[PDB]
């Protein structure tokens, strides 16, 4: 049922225009759409399967709506996830134009959250509380001011990480990329961070030693030797620069 809904949810006649418009866009670390397709499909399928038991009680219209919204978000963050904020917004407008208008419209910060005691869906935007600081807390190297963009980036970073594919965080210096990664992975207790600071000269032996610091070799009759880690909690080999 879910695979039929995914296949019937998006049709290539609509997506040709989306891909062509994606080509007409400035891309930092530019990669051809033929390669971004893997990220788009993987993220879309992971997002759709993350709620695969909460569609049974949902009517088919709303099921199609939620599938289309997830597809739109994955396409946005794969095709145009490496562009400027304004370019992304233009791409939400493009996606909403080219997809059918009978589906839920992706917004700048559209998200899906749900309670099992009271079934909830549809787009939720600007639900971050505002906090005021004391006078003596103006500048310390420990104070973060959460905004809509920071929450959005943490959410999409976590969603990409849960899809089992690598993430490259491109940004100007002092944009808090490691800050976003730390706040995204410290809230959950399923990923372990092993940071590596790349230098001008770096050998594979550094990566191997860092992995061996946290990971334990195993030997099996099938699969020969494998390299798990110590615990069930997953690993993240964050390699900066």
């Amino acid at each position: 049922k879910l695979k039929d809904l995914i296949s019937d949810s998006f049709d290539m006649a609509s997506l040709t225009n989306i891909f062509t418009c994606s080509n007409d866009l400035v891309h930092i670390l530019g990669v051809r759409t033929f390669n971004k397709l893997e990220t788009a499909v993987q993220l879309a399928v992971h997002l759709i399967s993350s709620y695969r038991q909460w569609f049974q009680n949902l009517d088919d219209k709303s099921l199609k709506d939620v599938i289309t919204l997830l597809i739109k978000r994955s396409l946005l963050y794969a095709l145009a996830g490496d562009s400027t904020g304004e370019s992304q917004r233009a791409f939400i407008q493009t996606i909403n134009t080219y997809f059918g208008h009978d589906s839920q419209e992706l917004s700048d910060y559209s998200t899906i959250v749900i309670a099992n005691d009271k079934l909830s869906f549809s787009s939720f935007c600007s639900e971050i509380p505002s906090v005021s600081l004391e006078a003596h807390e103006v500048m310390r190297p420990d104070i973060v001011i959460p905004t809509i963009d920071t929450i959005k980036h943490e959410k999409i970073f976590y969603d990409l990480l849960n899809s089992k594919r690598g993430i490259i965080l491109c940004g100007p210096p002092g944009s808090g990329k490691t800050m976003i990664m730390n706040n995204a992975l410290r809230n959950s207790s399923l990923y372990d961070v092993v940071g590596i600071n790349f230098s001008k000269d770096t050998t594979t032996e550094h990566i191997l030693s860092a992995l061996h610091r946290h990971t334990n070799y195993v030997t099996t009759s099938k699969g020969l030797t494998l390299l798990p880690k110590s615990d069930i909690k997953n690993l993240v080999l964050f390699c900066d620069e």
